């Protein structure tokens, strides 16, 4: 896909492509920095410094609310209408379709942290654009009102601790941000390496088990069913807002900043959002998923999205457009100042959001075994359950069933279990 002959190791940022003269469109979901009122530094900001150093290259972003149906759409019309987008909920087998490759993976991993995360048949296509972890945001101060003494570390320690905040203070417990597919579909985030603190879980051990959504007998607190009953107990247990239907993502900021929602399960690149949407900023606190296994809390460190160049685009596109990643992920300081972990290999600075992390382990997910890079991708497209790819709908059907009494948790991850066990069997 690379027409360029120059993979992204061989780019020596202010000396490669200083003739070119183009422009290219730069597709993201970060509809907030692509205002002038952005509270920190926005995607003109960057763009400026960026064009201090290539002046002939210009960038100009498209920023969609809802990005990752409009990205999929943009990448299904197989056209050169963009340049560089954040690679959306794709079939790793399918990236070579799509993707410019940056360059063998072996190679890739001398140079940034998490290569072979959106990586194929021994190329890498996607360069994450901070590392991430999942945990959840919360409110010291409605933590203090609730006479919370020390952060929950069980879900029935959450739960008992998400009673406290709703008889004793004034926000809401646990804020849903139902209507933003993306927030519910979140929740796939914990189910592997910080419910069951195993590297390999997601890429192993997930896409080999048949039945990976039952309750399990040693540890029924761990695991993925102990996430998505946390979700659901809490919405049975009247812990969430009044009204799902309605819930607004852009308030809920401001919300959490002035003690009105006392959590939302994001990942820590909502810290910096959080603190920066009221006056409040050190009341926000980021705090581990409240699993504990074995004794040992884990949290897995991940792409929050991936940069993935058009292969559709010309020669000299392609190298504006990897020039620019390249610039991003090893100049521009976005991780820096959005609360994430930089993706430059040699960069081991770490967030100020990390220090109730101190005793937590921090993982990345392992790759498959040889041979087996796609399977994970199939057993959840041929499942429909979409895994930590895309699906927040199912979510959605945790929250409505909770609050609706229709069935248990046992229930819904017992569908869950049959369509995926089906699955697995197919793709073996
Ligand atoms: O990239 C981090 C998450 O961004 C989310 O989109 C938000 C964005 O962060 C910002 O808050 C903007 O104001 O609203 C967007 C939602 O429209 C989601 O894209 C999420 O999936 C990302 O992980
Ligand atoms: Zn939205
Ligand atoms: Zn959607
Ligand atoms: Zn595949
Ligand atoms: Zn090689
Ligand atoms: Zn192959
Ligand atoms: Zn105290
Ligand atoms: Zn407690
Ligand atoms: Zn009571
Ligand atoms: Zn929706
Ligand atoms: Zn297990
Ligand atoms: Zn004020
Ligand atoms: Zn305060
Ligand atoms: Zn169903
Ligand atoms: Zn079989």
């Amino acid at each position: 896909g690379n027409k360029t002959g120059i993979t992204y190791p061989e780019i020596k940022l202010g000396e490669t492509g200083k003739d070119i003269k183009t422009t290219i469109t730069f597709m993201n979901n970060r509809t907030d920095m692509n205002l002038d009122t952005y509270p920190g530094k926005n995607w003109k900001s960057y763009i400026e410094d960026f064009n201090k150093m290539y002046p002939n290259i210009t960038v100009k972003v498209q920023t969609d609310s809802n990005y990752a149906d409009s990205a999929l759409t943009r990448l299904q019309a197989n056209n050169d209408s963009w340049d560089i987008m954040m690679i959306p909920a794709v079939d790793k087998s399918e990236f070579s379709n799509y993707f410019v490759p940056y360059g063998e993976t072996s190679e890739m991993e001398k140079v940034i942290k998490l290569a072979d995360e959106k990586a194929y048949d021994g190329q890498t296509y996607g360069i994450a654009n901070n590392g991430v972890t999942a945990g959840i945001v919360y409110n010291k101060k409605v933590f203090e009102e609730a006479g919370i003494k020390e952060l929950p570390k069980t879900p029935e320690e959450f739960q008992a601790d998400l009673k406290l905040i709703k008889e004793k203070t004034k926000a809401v417990p646990l804020y849903t941000n139902f209507v933003e597919d993306w927030a519910m579909g979140a929740w796939d985030q914990y189910i592997a390496g910080n419910a069951t603190g195993d590297p390999k879980f997601m890429n192993q051990v997930l896409p080999t088990t048949k039945e990976p959504f039952k309750k399990d007998a040693s540890a029924p607190d761990t695991h993925p069913y102990a996430v998505y009953k946390t979700l659901y107990d809490a919405v049975a247990n009247g812990y969430t807002e009044e009204d799902y239907s309605t819930t607004d993502w852009e308030s809920s900021k401001g919300k959490m900043n002035n003690g009105e929602i006392a959590t939302m399960v994001l990942g820590a690149w909502a810290v910096p959002q959080m603190k920066q949407a009221g006056d409040h900023p050190d009341d926000i606190g980021y705090m581990p998923f409240p699993i504990t296994v074995d004794g040992k809390q884990y949290a897995t460190i991940a792409g929050d999205y991936s940069y993935g160049i058009n292969k559709n685009i010309s020669k000299e596109k392609q190298e504006a457009s990897m020039i620019f990643v390249k610039w991003m992920t090893e100049d521009s300081g976005f991780a820096k100042n959005e609360g994430g972990i930089p993706i430059k290999a040699d960069d081991e600075s770490m967030p100020e959001t990390y220090e109730t992390f101190s005793d937590v382990e921090l993982i990345t997910d392992a790759p498959a075994k040889e041979g087996q890079e796609d399977l994970l991708a199939n057993v959840n497209s041929d499942s429909e359950l979409g895994i930590n790819n895309g699906n927040g709908k199912k979510i959605q059907d945790i929250v409505v069933d909770a609050a609706n009494r229709t069935r248990t948790i046992d229930q819904i991850m017992d569908e869950w279990n049959q369509k995926w066990a089906k699955a697995v069997e197919d793709n073996e």
